[PDB]
């Protein structure tokens, strides 16, 4: 056969990117925001390497790959962070980069505070299921996947098949380290009903980002250069409600 | 919007069979194969019936048409009797027919006893899951579905299309109980798990029905005519090994 998809998924897996961030500065909330600004910026270069790379990406209208990144953008970033979050903090802490890690004090002068927790939650529920790191880069490809323009998209015929196959190379996943049935019916409606999960707390995250951009001046908060043009592109869209969440439940 | 599958279902549903079965007779392994034979005819007259009157059937090749019917034929009538048995004898009773009712001693000398058992054992999965009557067509639908040609079909066009409707529309009768997530989840995978075990249960059906046909000179066993063609067109088919079980897991 040739190379499974999953097998792929590990290789364009983007290394973890650093902050840049002075961990010797008080922890004040618009340069907690600001950074974390920053790292969206480097970040979104990652995300969007990824995405090219993954496989059936390249066959949607380019008008379908740049509207879905719009969409999605955050909630990979989100979701991500959650993984690593477990990983090396076992859900304790918000592991944004290795370099600026949020501790209870952190979260608390972001002025994010309840959305932090809410960050937290899904880096425990990760810890809770114990979710496998196939698991993870399948879950990953399919958030990418799992919100659309409302009116439905160009290549949508290339769509419905990718989504399909990353549904399909999930459960390959839950079946592999798994055994019996019952088990891996089970596992499927964990995983997924957290995916779903994802979108009402992006929607959250959302709401703020927006919020702390419009107020971006009054707030004094910075959100560079190439964060701006993607919220400036997304804002709108979303705000007109032309923005799908695909549910599982 | 435009009438519910479901609701067409509802319609086309065929009217019980009887048998027309002479219960003052002896209960005797002959008397009683032959009379199951006849209402097998009988239902599968109306099984025909209702396959055409399927929402997304008559869209399928012909030899489509021809082939799952010839699969599931067995699965349809015994899943269906199962229904009847949880609805009338609360899973007690093999009722194949209002006239023709299997109790203890008909299932001692109907000679297929352990399989009488098996039987017994889906109308009473049918009253541990207090199936509704919408979970019960849908579930139906899809047991035509759920035995394939192993090389595939003409046109699977249609029918892996057809197929999902009615896997949509059977969630869509069990998220009307207004359960959340996970209870649906529970129920739709304890409902395909009692369709699954159909195949089982079906196959060993075949092999002493296969057996019967052969021996019936033997075992003085008479399939009407009709009955016969089938069991003739799909015999070799099976023993070929040429039909695919379609799963919801191992
Ligand atoms: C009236 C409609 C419906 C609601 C739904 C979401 C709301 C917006 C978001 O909150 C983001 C943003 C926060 C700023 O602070 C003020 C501006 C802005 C654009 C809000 C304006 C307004 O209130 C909105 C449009
Ligand atoms: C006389 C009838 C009764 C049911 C039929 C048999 C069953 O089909 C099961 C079995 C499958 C094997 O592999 C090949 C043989 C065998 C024994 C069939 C051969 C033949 O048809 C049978 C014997
Ligand atoms: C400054 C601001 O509005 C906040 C609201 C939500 C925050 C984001 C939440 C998700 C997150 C995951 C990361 O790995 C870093 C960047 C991001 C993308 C965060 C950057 C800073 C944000 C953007
Ligand atoms: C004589 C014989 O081979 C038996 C073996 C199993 C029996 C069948 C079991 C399932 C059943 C359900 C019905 O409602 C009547 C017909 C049938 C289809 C039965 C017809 C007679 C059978 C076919």
């Amino acid at each position: 056969n040739a190379p499974s998809l999953i097998s792929i998924l590990q290789a364009i897996e983007p290394e973890v990117v650093y902050a840049g961030y002075d961990n010797t500065q008080p922890d004040t909330t618009n340069y907690l925001l600001s950074s974390l600004n920053r790292l969206a910026e480097k970040q979104l270069v990652s995300v969007v390497k990824w995405a090219k790379a993954l496989p059936g990406f390249r066959n949607l209208h380019l008008d379908d790959q740049m509207t879905l990144i719009q969409y999605s953008w955050m909630g990979l970033m989100a979701f991500a962070m959650g993984w690593r979050s477990y990983k090396h903090t076992n859900g304790q802490m918000l592991y944004f980069a290795p370099d600026l890690i949020f501790n209870e004090q952190r979260m608390q002068q972001s002025a994010m505070y309840d959305l932090c927790q809410g960050m937290q939650q899904i880096s425990q529920e990760f810890v809770r299921l114990q979710v496998t790191q196939e698991e993870f880069l399948c879950m990953k490809a399919l958030l990418l996947l799992s919100t659309v323009p409302k009116e439905g998209l160009k290549s949508q015929a290339s769509f419905d098949e990718m989504r399909m196959n990353y549904i399909k190379e999930l459960n390959r996943a839950i079946a592999k380290k798994e055994n019996n049935s019952a088990q891996n019916w089970q596992r499927f409606y964990q995983l997924t009903k957290l995916l779903d999960s994802m979108h009402d707390l992006v929607g959250g995250l959302l709401q703020f980002c927006f919020y702390t951009f419009v107020q971006s001046q009054a707030l004094s908060v910075e959100f560079p250069e190439m964060l701006v043009e993607i919220i400036s592109a997304q804002l709108p869209k979303v705000l007109a409600g032309m923005a799908k969440p695909l549910l599982f439940h």
